[PDB]
């Protein structure tokens, strides 16, 4: 029903857990910020596990292709994942990339690709061929926006001079408008640069990331997820609560990251249905109280 | 001393009554082929029910872990977990990221392996795109094994800091006709002797294989029965880790064999017990 923004404590948590096959993380400000973990993260993936609960995670972070990521979950202490579980907004990108430009192998093309050498890779994993790598640079047939950390004027020029040809493509990572930092300052989203792309070349993006429904299909082509049995975890109202409301989840927002319990509410007292969350948790160690 | 004692009757209620757990090997235990054992089923369901923990070994490295649960739930065992599941591919997937915590991995082996290895997080030579410095070769079951790869694997140990790995040593295999096929351990040889090089092998009766069991597991060894049927590597493995050791005859080895073993003192490859199959073991539990 209509989410009415209810701590998840008690039997609330017990049955909510207890009915659910699987959950679906959000990362960044979920499991750790930066190189620190939210205590109590990986003890509680390990108990779901042992309760024979499914786990599946998202990221609209491009930083690190699947392999790097699955590496960087196992040095932060979270053991027994695999990479197939682990759904960047850079594998998403890379496959509907895939699927849009497959075709006849005279007829290929190349990505340029704005974003960093993580996102390159998983780009490259996918088959795909990238402007800018070493030799001749095939005809670009898509532009992919991703979080640019040597965005220039430049670069969105000739992003946009690509597009000019209505028939090469334009993607988008995310449309998140910006990220903390360790230091308390922050940095901007890939959904800032989209918006120059998009404005300067008067294109509307297509987004693979959170809150775009994309992403679940992306998880759905993979492993069989009954939406209304998965509980979608994150930190970020206007992202991964939107995601969830989206493809039917039951959505849990845990205060250890960007959005906070009284933006919450005020989505709530203005009738905003989509980015208010069912449940919410001070971080989500307190979902461990609803297993053994 | 061990004395490959037929288990049966009140030693067998006493021995899988103190038991907490029960670690099965696969090939020639569980099932031949695509043909169970009989009442391998039903053994684990009984297990289940009686609360003793089971897991599961094996050296063979051509299905990674979503694959080989998929093959227990096909073959009519329900209930289990991949977490449940320790294969040779699974264990050197995790020592070669815990080495290279990266570089890529040169692998002789099947998809099976390669999967394995990508689900750890790790890079494979030959993968589309990224080039990285080859900084270990992983020698498994490898049905591709030739001239030029086997000259490919001695270019990249050249480099010294270049990691050699095996998934075991198992010099070959038994088919359902009876013939066999090279193991493991035999293209390990070859690598081994090109190359100049020994390799870590992570398999049975490698300990490492337990190490990969007790890093996610609470087992104690002296109240687990390690339930096999070769004996240079299930019978050996167990006793290397302290496990009470369960020869069963489906498979490789044979009465004969152990009770050779016994004659010429090898205490480390005769069996505690022996059971003709291991259906038998259901009479110790109700
Ligand atoms: O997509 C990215 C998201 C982020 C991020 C930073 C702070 C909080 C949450 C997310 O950082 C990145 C980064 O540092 C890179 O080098 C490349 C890509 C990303
Ligand atoms: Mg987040
Ligand atoms: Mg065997």
């Amino acid at each position: 029903g209509m989410a009415r923004c209810e701590r998840l404590r008690g039997a609330a948590l017990r049955d909510v857990l207890g009915q659910a096959q699987g959950v679906l993380f959000d990362c960044d400000g979920v499991l750790w910020n930066g190189e620190r973990i939210v205590p109590g993260a990986p003890e509680l993936l390990q108990r779901l596990a042992r309760a024979g609960k499914n786990t599946l995670f998202v990221s609209n972070n491009s930083r690190r292709a699947r392999p790097e990521l699955a590496l960087r979950f196992a040095r932060l202490g979270f053991a027994g994942l695999r990479a197939e579980q682990l759904f960047s907004s850079a594998l998403c990108a890379a496959r509907l990339l895939r699927q849009r430009l497959s075709g006849p192998p005279d007829a290929s093309g190349a990505v340029f690709v704005l974003g960093g050498e993580g996102l390159r890779a998983e780009l490259r994993a996918a088959g795909l061929r990238l402007a800018g790598d070493p030799g001749e640079d095939p005809r670009v047939r898509a532009v992919l926006v991703g979080y640019d950390e040597q965005f220039s004027f430049s670069r969105l020029t000739e992003a946009c001079a690509h597009l000019r040809d209505p028939d090469c493509l334009l993607v988008a990572t995310d449309r998140d408008p910006w990220h903390p930092l360790s230091d308390g300052s922050r940095t901007p989203g890939t959904g800032s640069l989209a918006a120059a792309v998009e404005t300067a070349s008067g294109r509307q993006a297509l987004v693979v990331g959170k809150p775009s429904p994309y992403m679940f299909q992306c998880i759905t082509e993979d492993f069989s997820v009954d939406p209304a049995r998965t509980l979608m975890v994150g930190d970020r109202l206007e992202t991964d609560i939107l995601f969830g409301h989206r493809c039917g989840m039951t959505t849990v927002l845990t205060l250890t990251g960007v959005s906070s319990l009284e933006e919450a509410q005020a989505y709530l007292t203005a009738g905003q249905r989509d980015l208010v969350p069912h449940y919410y948790v001070e971080s989500i160690a307190d979902l461990m109280e609803g297993l053994e």
